């Protein structure tokens, strides 16, 4: 019976306000306000919103940083990448309405909808003194995510994971099987918004034989799940060189984080966008439900991803390395220094292997 | 009872959240959330105000984070954002956060000397801590610049104008004025308006609908006026601009204003807690409200520079084009007065 | 690329020194994994 403090405040708001608002309207504002006050990633679904929740979009994955709406990473196949949307920017407006305070769920609803429907977004960029307005048309384009490309005059492959969707583990396993002579991997996870956890542990299961992969732990003893590696890891010795960037999160740091803690790879790139949490839609009333985070996943070590992220072993930034067709040409390596460095870490791994052979 | 919807939600949050939060902690989160969702201006007060200046680093320069209202140094006359030279004979080129708070802040009612260099002042002014009228050169028009609607502003304006019996026009500058006391703002507008309605506070109740009417003690009914407004004017500054515009007693020149026609009535609710909500809004003489469409000036002109070929110098007028337009609107007022005379 | 003892000052000045330190970091990781 601790509702006395809330009862006193609500007793004077409904009595001396400029407008005429019933108790039902005030309480809905309290429930919605409290959920948005616990953390960023919580939202309230009303009578109408909940029923309609259970295709297409611009492909922008959104998340709040330091109280400001930001874009994590636009997928390659979606029009957001083609329009010019880049990671690290701040979203200011969408459909001419302000973005002062909302949640992920409703913001996703604004982007999602009928295909071929134009949407206007105002974006504030650090390098731009003035916000720029972008017009993007929607589509339902489907593009493969994980594809392996051999690198010329090297025994090292190049496995790019654009998104952690379903069957990524099977595609990775088949791609590595198609090159039995391979002696390296460049696991590119740059600009990967995220994906499913059940498949992220599956992909990393190919490389780790013994040891925990990730552990979800809330404030209660139960529900504290823990994923562990099985004994059927086929590639426990093949060298890896993971690439990460500030546009990677939400099982883009479960694959990178688990390998880093098990010393199965050399994470290369910049700091990842720290985003580790699990959100569920527990029903509270007859047709009203809350979306509240309860548990995060802690890296094999036991440290957390939210919101520190993954600190790469080798830190570099995009740029051109100084100089004086179904394969990775030497030309395309030169444009981005982060890809050349990943091969450099693979060469040192091979040399140590031969020395210890 | 009526708390059924909130009781069910507050139990789920307390049971299946990431962290363990007590009911006391969750109550404050719900209270502060409700006021924020009610209105942007409304805010819940913990320890209210009864229960001083922080300096941080932004873009390599010192900026003020949050000034406290209860600090007597705020009313002393210290202005933030100035190029601070010396604080108690200490070099300001290299200071730390701990050094700044321990030096610039001390026990009140003690003399402290600071050396500040102002851009418009040719020499630094030494300030010791223990709304003006300026004739425009070569023109008979004064310049009543009101920086803030504090107390005694109406008396200062009336007295200053009495020192210039040869007045022939007022550039009433209300640019960048957050506002102030309504009772003083109505007193200022009562100088120029002989009769009519100034403002009216209204809520959801027929009673408490305050209405303000001008009296016959206006001394300057026929004196030309040209009010300057911009986006930095709020509340009481928009009270004067709207009251004059609706009475056709002035020409508003500038940009659109940010509506701040509301009253935040602080009121305690518990032993050491209070709330702040909007209870009355301000409706200009016509009837239309200030929030949030503001005031549309008759002569809209954005800041800029005029094209090239103790008092207000002609050179100073050229820096801002809005001041030049306000003098131009006073020159036209003089000509029309002469033609009908 | 940009965003008595060897401070990170001259490490950033020349890229060849930086590549050698990154090559040593990879050597340490492989040693730990095989250990």
């Amino acid at each position: 019976h601790m509702f006395s403090r809330f009862s006193n405040v609500v007793s004077e708001i409904e009595k001396k306000y400029v407008d005429k608002i019933s108790i039902s309207e005030i309480m809905t504002k309290a429930i919605e306000g409290l959920l948005s006050n616990l953390d960023a990633h919580s939202a309230y679904l009303n009578e109408k919103k909940f029923k309609e929740f259970q295709f297409g979009g611009l492909g922008i994955t959104v998340g709040m940083r330091d109280g400001v709406l930001t874009v994590i990473a636009p997928l390659e196949g979606t029009p957001a990448y083609k329009a010019g949307v880049k990671s690290g920017d701040n979203i200011l407006k969408i459909n001419n309405e302000s973005t002062l305070s909302m949640s992920i769920d409703d913001a996703i609803n604004l982007m999602r909808g009928k295909p071929k429907t134009p949407i206007q977004i105002t974006i504030v960029r650090k390098n731009e003194p003035k916000p720029l307005v972008f017009n993007i048309i929607r589509d339902i384009i489907k593009l493969p995510s994980v594809y392996v490309k051999k690198i010329k005059e090297t025994p090292y492959l190049y496995v790019r994971v654009s998104g952690f969707d379903k069957n990524v583990t099977k595609s990775v396993l088949e791609g590595l099987k198609a090159n039995p002579k391979a002696k390296g991997i460049v696991l590119d996870l740059r600009g990967n918004p995220g994906g499913l956890l059940n498949q992220a542990v599956g992909l990393s299961n190919l490389f780790i034989k013994e040891g925990v992969l990730v552990s979800q732990k809330g404030k209660n003893k139960e529900e504290s799940l823990e994923y562990k590696a099985n004994g059927r890891a086929p590639y426990t010795n093949l060298p890896i060189a993971v690439l990460v960037n500030g546009g990677s999160a939400s099982a883009s740091e479960i694959v990178a984080g688990a390998l880093q803690d098990h010393k199965r790879a050399v994470i290369i790139g910049e700091k990842t966008f720290g985003k580790g949490s699990v959100q569920m839609l527990l029903p509270v009333n007859k047709d009203e439900a809350i979306k509240i985070t309860t548990a995060r996943y802690y890296l094999p070590s036991g440290r957390t991803i939210q919101a520190k992220g993954i600190t790469p072993d080798i830190v570099i930034y995009p740029g051109k390395v100084p100089e004086n067709e179904k394969e990775v040409t030497p030309k395309m390596i030169n444009d981005d220094i982060q890809l050349k460095t990943a091969i450099d870490s693979l060469k040192t791994w091979s040399i140590v292997d031969e020395k210890m052979d």
